[PDB]
Parts: C-alpha cells; structure tokens; sequence
C-alpha cells in the first residue's frame, strides 16, 4: 500500500536527522521533520504528491 507523501519524506530523511544529533529522541525527530516539510517549496511537495499519485495508481491496479 502506498505511503502518504508527508511520511515518505519522513522516511527518506529520518536517518540524516538522527545524524545531526544522535541524542535526539523519537518525538524530537518527528517535531523537526515537521519543520523541514514546512520549509519545502510547493514544487518540491508536488514531486512527492506526484510520486504518491503514481504509487496509488499502481497499487489500485493490483
């Protein structure tokens, strides 16, 4: 099943957020990722929305 655009971004970027400060707890990583997504341009977000749209089409055809 396809992953939501916001959280596929969270998966792709989680490790580098931990790399910036390994002492960060899980809830601190999620709070930061929320800020990073907010900083994204609308065209950057559209790439993840396109990817999920392609992901949705494939899964529904199975």
């Amino acid at each position: 099943k396809p992953l939501m655009p916001y959280m596929r971004y969270s998966r792709k970027v989680w490790d580098q957020v931990k790399a910036s400060n390994p002492d960060l707890k899980l809830w601190e990583i999620g709070k930061i990722i929320g800020g990073m997504w907010r900083d994204l341009t609308d065209e950057e977000k559209q790439e993840y929305l396109n990817e999920y749209e392609a992901e949705k089409i494939e899964y529904n055809e199975s």
